[PDB]
């Protein structure tokens, strides 16, 4: 509809060196804002996760993929605009602990409560709480759970399980881990088989590697967690053909995509930072990886099967798209693995934004869980810890450091962050909010109780 | 008559480890939104800077201050956020340099121009551009400028003067640095001499010592600038109580304040982050520094006397008001010092807002120039750089790390931030934007031509 405007165009207008030649605005705003506000019950809702994505990582990715005057025609095309807090609990004494993990965070938005790093769906007191999906599946909604990480992670994790650590992946970890929540414990199970059990209408991902394990007790007792996939009903699928075969996904027929062992691909490869790197060695240049595969989907291409697939319920839906790769090539100092996964996210935006734009009654929510430790530095700067220089598209140098662990990890960070959201309801995010806010905004927007 | 809401609280609701204690709303935001906007002009313009202030030192202060689940009165009051760009130019390639200074950034949000680091009201070929504050006095309106560094700084610098380097400070400096501002060699002159003709109606700040060089030409040849300003009629005062006492300040009684020498006091004091601060040292408590006193006016204090006398003004005013030293003490690596004067910003900005809300046609604006070093990161963090572990409010340790620079210095970053505004106009701020866009937001919106 004509009716919910996006920003087409807040790349700078002519040119830079000259006045007003960099500014993003062509004129007032006053009215598009009033045209972007509306109370309207949302029919769908679109979760776009970039883990890791604070306005730093987003501001790296646009100077280098579209140049600092350029624009993200999916992150950036978001009207409305805030920044919200997403600090976590500390267990032993319900005070603040700064920084979250993507338990915690994944946890908060999902459910709605503050918890402990670690933790999934389960408050300090570890307690269950129903999730978004688990709600809006109950309404009769259709459910989709997609990321480039493995399901396992804590990202797509936390909408279907609930236990005290997410390290318990599988039977075989939970047992020690999540003892109270080991199937065989009387628990409710390990985070795979939870999620077997959730049953979203569509699943795609990684961590195909679990799903090997074989369960300890239970009717799937000594059967592969695969196995008793298909035993459920279940549509597996390993590729991106196979991916595009599926004409039809429910609780009838639910789908699961297991395309990879571990994480999904990465799209660009560089070099490490390493320390001085930007005086004592050259610019890079990303390369695109050789090894990224035209039968694994992109997530652009999970998303946009996702969104045909649900579709097709008439009540409505809820999807969750995660970036997952963004955090961790941030831990690991590759800006060019970090940017690729923000331009890899940007696609998948663009397509939700796409359907939601004709649609009408999509509210459409770009975030991340915590913010991360990439900065942009000056070109000669000299930096205790591990730097890289950077060409750009504006044919310029732009450095990048991480200089927050002596360790073999960069640290996640507590900035509080970018939250940005476009169509019904939307004006929720404006402002400063909480990460816990987004839970009631969501099941507020679809009158989930 | 607050036909226009300003957010009054959106602190955590209530018990942060209980379902929805940690949400900072109460529900919809869709009417207050809608109530938000307007397009009428603007009366007035209160632009407050927070130097280096990016939504890094807005959290470290207001855990610190409020507590994670605090609320700033002032700073997170402002119900219309988004996110802007400042990447300069570099001065020979015309090309984008990632990371801005000070002199760069306000010159672009005072002049519409993109510029070189170092430059002040000139673009990157040296021409003159007129300041948003230089047009506002050519249409009649009553102008201000208050800042808690020296008034030759940047920052307030860039609205009354025009020079190829910032380092131009009086007659001295800029004989050898800008020998083509150079009043000897037919220049306009040094940064306090151009202040000094720029006859803003409101200056207050410090930088007296400067004033005690001796203009080498023109009509006050020989004479030190402090006597040149006396002879041209500035009233002069250098107390809080001096200040108090001005009843008037016009065209005709210019005011010009000058409370330090170099810049005014810091508000809290507290120890410089070190190596393994956070392992090898006990959590520090910032404690008010004596020296702050009270023949000392602070920023919320010169911020309620500048107004009350720009307002006077029947046309109308524009204000620029600068937290000064949040920048300063974070290259400093000074936790205490960057967030007392985060604090100190704060109360600025309730004074700001109470009269705009009072008013109805004032536009306030809240952002920083660029970002800084300042990083949150987890308590147990094994940094290669400064860190310090600081007792917040909320009774918890939070450790704040500076790792991008290995000089005395820590250094100013790339990522977009935060900006944020109340009233008329208000709404161009929201979504993605640029510095300069900030310059034709504030001319729109006070009618300029
Ligand atoms: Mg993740
Ligand atoms: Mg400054
Ligand atoms: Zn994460
Ligand atoms: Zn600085």
């Amino acid at each position: 509809t004509p009716e919910m405007p996006v920003l087409e165009n807040r790349a700078a207008q002519g040119d830079i060196t000259a006045p007003g030649g960099a500014r993003r605005l062509t004129g007032d705003q006053t009215a598009a804002l009033r045209d972007s506000l509306s109370d309207k019950p949302a029919k769908n809702i679109i979760l776009l996760i970039g883990d890791g994505m604070g306005d730093s990582e987003i501001t790296a990715a646009r100077n280098y993929a579209e140049g600092a005057g350029g624009f993200f025609k999916g992150i950036d095309a978001l009207p409305l605009t805030g920044q919200y807090t997403h600090y976590a609990l500390n267990k032993k004494t319900g005070k603040p602990d700064y920084v979250t993990d993507s338990a915690a965070s994944a946890t908060a938005w999902s459910t709605g409560v503050k918890t402990y790093n670690g933790a999934l769906g389960v408050d300090i007191h570890e307690k269950d709480h129903p999730t978004i999906l688990e709600m809006a599946k109950a309404a009769g909604l259709a459910t989709g759970n997609v990321s480039t990480a493995e399901l396992q992670d804590a990202t797509p994790a936390a909408l279907v399980a609930h236990v005290t650590s997410r390290k318990c992946y599988g039977p075989s970890a939970t047992s020690e881990k999540c003892p109270g929540n080991a199937l065989e414990k009387g628990g409710k199970g390990s985070i795979t088989e939870q999620l077997l059990n959730a049953r979203a209408d569509v699943t795609l991902g990684g961590g195909a590697k679990t799903f090997a394990e074989t369960a300890t007790a239970g009717e799937w007792q000594g059967k592969t967690l695969r196995e008793q996939a298909q035993a459920r009903g279940y549509q597996l699928v390993s590729d991106a053909a196979s991916l595009n075969s599926v004409t039809e996904a429910n609780q009838q027929k639910p789908l699961l995509g297991l395309f990879a062992d571990g994480n999904m691909p990465v799209r660009w490869l560089g070099p490490k930072a390493t320390y001085h790197g930007n005086i004592d060695k050259p610019a890079v240049t990303c390369t695109p990886n050789p090894q990224r595969n035209d039968s694994v989907p992109t997530l652009a291409q999970m998303t946009d099967k996702a969104i045909e697939l649900l579709s097709k319920n008439e009540k409505g839906f809820f999807l969750q798209v995660e970036g997952a790769s963004i955090d961790k090539q941030d831990h690991a100092a590759n800006p060019c693995g970090q940017i690729g996964e923000t331009v890899d996210l940007d696609e998948a935006v663009q397509r939700a934004l796409e359907f939601a734009k004709k649609e009408g009654n999509t509210l459409v929510i770009v975030t991340a869980d915590h913010a991360h430790a990439s900065q942009i530095v000056a070109p000669d700067t000299k930096a205790p810890g591990l730097t890289q220089a950077l060409n750009t598209k504006d044919g310029a140098v732009m450095v990048m450091s991480y200089g927050n662990s002596e360790e073999d990890s960069q640290e996640h960070t507590g900035s509080q962050l970018r939250i940005a959201a476009y169509g019904p309801h939307a004006a929720n995010v404006v402002g400063l909010t909480d990460q816990t806010d987004l839970f009631y905004t969501m099941k507020a927007a679809l009158g989930l109780k």
